[PDB]
């Protein structure tokens, strides 16, 4: 569960995930994953092949420029370090789809010119104190997941780049049981955290998809958000104090109180901060016992409509389960592909977790709401499947790129009145601008919505095409993903509930957050870090 | 329910709230509220008289300095203002004890030059701008409830001083019943919000002890804190947008959705600003139904600790109701001298809303848990006299000040492990204080968790005392409220949960977020009104 140093020995170097686990056609032309790891490694999927066909129409380095007199101090600290190419490399990129075609097929512009390894926040004082000394830049890594261009290295960047690993600064520090909090080391894995929390008897129940390699101090960065915020809160909500080392010195509150009214939340003005105003190097989160029993669901819908109509009604109600979402029907057909009127069926997968006899008394009133919106219980196995899957999405981008298949995932928040019009019209963009740009089959673009909140929901959405007969297919896919982005805004969705801005959409931030505003991240910016060490130029 | 501007016509220029609301001895000699307003509104209190002399051992203007050039602007953008005297002076103070002595034994040092009553947000713009062109200085109010020298207008202040009065800026601009929200104007008030709701058949559930006259504005100014929390949520819950308009210009988020990742949340950096950075004009808060039904009850335990224990269990088990609070012993006798081992013996009040069937679940869950730790169920009488009560305490104030008595509440937050040590050695701490500084009978130091939170609790304190026979009181009082702040903040508390900073607890504030976060606050302040138009000075 722990990251080690030299990454690509056990995660792909070119792509998601672990090296042992791979998507191939197994010896009765059958798609079927490598390995022992997921749940659905070594089973076979007999019909996901011809969902593949029948969906898209198919068949089936620069050198390290580094000062030797910081190089001789760095020695004398015994933090580890490295200047070689493959592991540069490693730290350059997220998983946006562009920084995955150029790590396949070529190469990067700009790349860390030197990657450290700090163990724990001491190190990281001392790394930050020699950048300012040296004139370095930083740009901090977790598990590089960033969907937005996060940890890009600018092209027209000078200064060394110093690649911030935080990944061996990751121990839990205590877990206290009075407060029900646990403190820990920013670089500590989700997976991780929760296998050790689990045997005391507790965890955090964040779980976001990319949780076998996303750190603690990447959700603060990022204000990630997990599968299971209905119980445990999202990342804003499970932060109870965090350590923050930037230029002009350590950020941290001198007490660890619930909740407090003493200006404004200096909290805030780091968790979403991306990496440029410092290094995150400890947090305290919240724990809860081991939810005493789990169990899934599923509903059925005449449409995808009447399943917003019945996500409404539960969060009114506020009695949304652990995990509630609903399918739109291309996604509906494409989980019924994958296991071992039916053209506008809809169905909600359902996950309720915690006391044994509560979760029952919540299970009467979700189905009996969704009785009202034309909602029939659909069985615990379509529900349970559904969520096995989620760990796996990931992996077919690797599947798709070998058969000439693009395309990337994308999200909004948006309020409940604009949701349904908000999917349709972003759908239909899809559609014209893949028409318009020679996109010679019509491509998928689909939906669902992940999370319900009081004044909205997360819609999350898959859009991909054949590329096959297009002249420049990263532009396309480029341009129609901005469209996408276009149309979610004029629809009154948000610029993002999730993935965060990065440089993947610096355009539109000036819109979304004022003027004034934009000037007060950039006022604070450049009292913490005035000579930009933190220079990963996201956001601003 | 909406504050009229000659304010002193309705309200008491001298103290807490309502002219038609006092006490007074009845032709019993028993004490009792006029006027019709309250519950205990005309309601005789036989023992109230005994339980004073027992607990306490007693028997029973600067002129206006205004340009003539912006007052000529002024006239002709026909926004409301007034240069008088006592509109100026009831402006120019909340409800510290100092405040109020000053303002029946003497004069304020400095006061208001000139009060504005503008009416909507453009208004608020115009003014704003008329303060960069003649170098005037705003001090915004809503209700003038602080508790923190918020409103205080700094005795070495040269320019001209408006207090940009908000109450008139009040309406309710629409009730989106999709998405449970309701966009209004900041200077309404908590009553005449929840009034105005009511009749769609919605509320916000949002219920300080200030609400009868507290506005929107000032609980996002000051992070109000509200009873039922537990269901509707702080005020950084409730709010899903607001508007503020600073010297800079306006800030705005361009999208209404539940949950965003567009870097730090800049509705934190204005969440708690204590009127320093701009003035918001307009807010945008989440309704709910108008709760179906509510039920009162309470639970007595052998003492503090064993009480303390049962609300954590409570916490633990994520099963609060509405409000929940726990009262000590000196508690416990005041509220039964009110009515129309019992010497350590604590009591919990209790108060359950929502649906009529979830609200009973709830209830039996409470009592089960209570029962563990000693608890019996105590009536509900005791419940329901408890929570009408709070809304008549803070006339006692003047009711003591008659007859020799000086007193303040004060609070704190701290965690679930320190709250047994933090109650009992604040209350320690003052009966020291005070033997020292001469008071002759030892003061009443009571105190009740009014909060539950996952992390810890928030904890409220009275403290008063007999000052009949000492020298200098109010250096006293001062002296002795600094002491108990010291004492909190050595067992791990915070410096706020609700009430704030201001001007009261700024030389702690350094401590209490580190100076780098210190930096980070004046960074924004310097950025959004760099010639500190915005001057009360608080926090900073
Ligand atoms: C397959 C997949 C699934 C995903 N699922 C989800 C999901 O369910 N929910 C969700 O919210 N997001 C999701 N994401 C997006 C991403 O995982 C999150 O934004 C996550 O918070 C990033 O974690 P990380 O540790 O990989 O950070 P990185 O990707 O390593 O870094 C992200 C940014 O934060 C900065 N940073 C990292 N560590 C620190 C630190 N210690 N101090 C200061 N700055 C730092 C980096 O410089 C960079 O700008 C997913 C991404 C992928 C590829
Ligand atoms: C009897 C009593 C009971 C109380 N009970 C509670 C309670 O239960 N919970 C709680 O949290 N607090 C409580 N308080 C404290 C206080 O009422 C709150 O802090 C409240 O939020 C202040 O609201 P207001 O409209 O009275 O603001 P004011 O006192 O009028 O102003 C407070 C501060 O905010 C600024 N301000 C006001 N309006 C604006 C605006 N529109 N834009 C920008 N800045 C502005 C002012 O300049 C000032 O610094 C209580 C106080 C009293 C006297
Ligand atoms: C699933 C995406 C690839 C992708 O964008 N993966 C990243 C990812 C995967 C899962 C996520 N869950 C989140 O909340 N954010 C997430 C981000 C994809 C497609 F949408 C279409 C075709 C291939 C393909 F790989
Ligand atoms: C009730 C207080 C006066 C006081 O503290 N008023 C302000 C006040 C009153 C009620 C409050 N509820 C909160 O959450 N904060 C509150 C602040 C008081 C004393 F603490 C002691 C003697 C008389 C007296 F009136």
């Amino acid at each position: 569960g722990i990251i080690p140093k030299k990454r690509q020995e056990l995660m792909k170097w070119n792509g998601w995930g672990y090296n042992d686990s791979k998507f191939f056609l197994n010896k009765k032309g059958q798609l079927e994953l490598t390995g022992k790891r997921y749940p659905l490694s070594g089973v076979a999927l007999p019909t996901f092949k011809d969902w593949i066909q029948n969906t898209f129409g198919i068949n089936l380095t620069p050198p390290s420029i580094v000062n030797e007199d910081f190089l001789h101090e760095l020695k004398k600290t015994n933090i580890s370090y490295s200047q070689e190419a493959d592991d540069r490399v490693f730290r350059a990129h997220g998983h946006c789809l562009h920084e995955i075609f150029l790590l396949r097929e070529g190469m990067f512009e700009r790349i860390p010119d030197i990657v450290l390894w700090p163990t724990c926040h001491d190190d990281v004082v001392k790394i930050v104190n020699l950048a300012c000394k040296y004139n370095l830049c930083i740009i901090p890594i977790g598990g590089g997941t960033s969907v937005s261009y996060g940890l890009m290295c600018p092209a027209d960047e000078t200064r060394t780049i110093i690649s911030l690993d935080t990944s061996q600064m990751n121990r839990i520090l205590w877990v206290d049981e009075n407060n029900l909090t646990a403190h820990v080391e920013a670089g500590i894995t989700g997976q991780e955290l929760e296998r050790q929390l689990k045997e005391s008897g507790y965890c955090t129940g964040h779980e976001p998809d990319s949780l076998e390699f996303s750190t603690v101090g990447g959700w603060i960065s990022t204000r990630a958000s997990g599968m299971k915020k209905n119980i445990y809160g999202n990342i804003e909500d499970l932060v109870v104090h965090m350590k923050v080392v930037t230029p002009r010195g350590v950020i941290e509150k001198s007490c660890q109180g619930p909740r407090m009214s003493t200006g404004p939340d200096i909290h805030h003005f780091i968790m979403g901060s991306e990496g440029t105003l410092g290094v995150i190097t400890e947090a305290t989160i919240k724990i809860r016992p081991t939810p005493e029993y789990q169990k899934y669901g599923s509903v059925a819908f005449p449409n995808f409509e009447q399943g917003v109509a019945c996500l409404r009604e539960i969060a009114k109600q506020r009695c949304a389960p652990a995990s509630i979402r609903l399918m739109d029907n291309q996604q509906f057909q494409f989980g019924h592909a994958l296991k071992p009127d039916p053209n506008q069926l809809s169905v909600a997968t359902l996950l309720f977790e915690g006391d044994r006899e509560k979760v029952l008394q919540h299970e009467k009133q979700v189905y009996d709401i969704a009785a009202k919106f034309g909602g029939l219980a659909a069985g615990e196995d379509n529900g349970q499947r559904g969520y096995l899957l989620t760990y796996v999405i990931a992996y077919m981008r690797d599947l798709g790129l070998e058969y000439y298949i693009i395309g990337e995932s994308f999200e909004t928040s948006a309020p409940w009145d604009r949701v349904v019009d908000l999917c349709r019209n972003v759908k239909e963009r899809i559609r014209r601008e893949c028409k318009e740009k020679g996109v010679q089959f019509p491509p998928l673009s689909t939906c669902r919505v992940t999370q319900t909140y009081d004044a909205g929901a997360c819609i999350y959405f898959y859009f991909a095409f054949n590329y096959r007969g297009i002249s420049d297919p990263l532009a396309v896919f480029e341009q129609t993903e901005a469209a996408a982005r276009e149309e979610i805004l004029a629809n009154g969705g948000s610029l993002s509930h999730h993935h965060g801005v990065g440089k993947l959409r610096k355009q539109w931030l000036k819109e979304s957050i004022s003027d004034v505003g934009f000037g007060m991240l950039k006022s604070v910016k450049d009292y913490v870090d005035p000579t930009n060490i933190f220079g990963n130029r996201n956001l601003l």
